[PDB]
């Protein structure tokens, strides 16, 4: 059964919400983004419309093969009536085709629902700006004091500056980035174009890559991985055993591997910069993890809900325990009472 921070009350209308069957009264299904905990349970077989992304309806097209009839794209940044209700679908700085969604209930509330989602001080002056809203649904992923990482540009700043190194010194090397969903493609994109070379990749994850409408696709992107010098390879390949095996087929072109694992945050941003960062090393094989993530830090996040000013707040994530849920509710009195709302 649909949980209650799926629904939006007032409307027919859930959010993120495909994997408990027909839900009852539901006449319009929300998908914020292609990640498999939230779209989990759609396929060809589903028969209720879907509102979403043009990016998100691709992937829905081409990897889940939904049918055309029941897919239905809204622009970004335009506002649009869906059953008798006015929605806007924002930018979520989180994956590609991420939104939040503003719902202008007709009785008056405001509600925004963020999805997934890395608060921006941009976010200030998008359409958020013009009007109050009443209650959001937040992204909480990341939701205490302890969780700080840098900036997505000095992360791939670290990352560009490390592989063009490790190169230089040696043009045999091996560059492999993992991967296991959408989202974090910058990292791979980067390293790449500092090389001078193409991604080289399975057909399975090409084909996920062209349907994200990445500006010039066709010239960063390859399945000829003989022809490549960054490999994208799954996440749970990112090991020794792994990319020594990886190492084996690439045919005597190569002596030493250069991996990265992009993670979230991790225990050890505690204590080390981003520029400190060491990886850790077997033979002629290197793994650096580094915390490129597409949530909000902390600090985004009280400082996005401190400027938004919501009445009340629903969090999304870390629902799931007594602890999580009193440890989030004490940090939102924090930040109203500290901004005077
Ligand atoms: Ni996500």
């Amino acid at each position: 059964t649909c949980p209650f921070y799926k629904k939006i009350p007032g409307t027919g209308f859930t959010v993120d919400a495909f994997q408990y069957g027909v839900v009852e009264g539901c006449t319009a299904y929300f998908l914020t983004h292609f990640h498999s905990d939230h779209y989990a349970g759609l396929s060809k077989h589903f028969t209720f419309p879907v509102y979403c992304s043009e990016i998100t309806g691709n992937l829905l097209k081409n990897k889940l093969h939904v049918q055309e009839q029941y897919i239905h794209p809204l622009p970004l940044d335009t506002e649009c009536i869906v059953n008798g209700v006015k929605v806007v679908l924002l930018d979520a700085n989180h994956c590609p085709g991420a939104v939040m969604i503003l719902f202008y209930l007709p009785n008056g509330t405001v509600i925004l629902h963020t999805g997934d989602f890395r608060a921006d001080p941009s976010m200030e002056r998008s359409l958020l700006a013009d009007q109050k809203v009443h209650m959001l649904y937040l992204d909480t992923t990341y939701c205490s004091p302890e969780y700080t990482f840098p900036s997505q540009q000095e992360v791939i700043r670290f990352a560009i500056n490390t592989a063009f190194e490790a190169v230089t010194l040696n043009p045999h090397a091996l560059v492999v980035c993992g991967t296991y969903s959408i989202g974090k493609e910058k990292v791979f994109l980067a390293i790449a174009d500092v090389l001078g070379s193409k991604v080289g990749m399975s057909q399975e994850k090409y084909k996920t890559l062209q349907c994200l409408n990445i500006p010039e696709i066709n010239s960063l992107i390859t399945t000829d991985m003989c022809s490549s010098l960054v490999h994208l390879l799954p996440m749970m390949q990112i090991n020794f055993k792994g990319l020594q095996s990886h190492l084996k087929k690439c045919g005597g072109k190569y002596n030493q591997i250069l991996a990265f694992r992009p993670t979230g945050w991790t225990h050890s941003n505690k204590f080390t910069r981003i520029a400190d960062v060491i990886p850790q090393t077997k033979g002629n094989i290197s793994i650096y993890g580094i915390p490129y993530s597409e949530h909000s830090s902390y600090l985004e996040m009280k400082r996005f809900v401190q400027w938004l000013k919501p009445q009340k707040i629903i969090p999304t994530v870390n629902v799931g325990t007594w602890k999580s849920r009193s440890t989030m509710e004490k940090y939102f009195r924090e930040w109203k009472l500290e901004a005077g709302y």
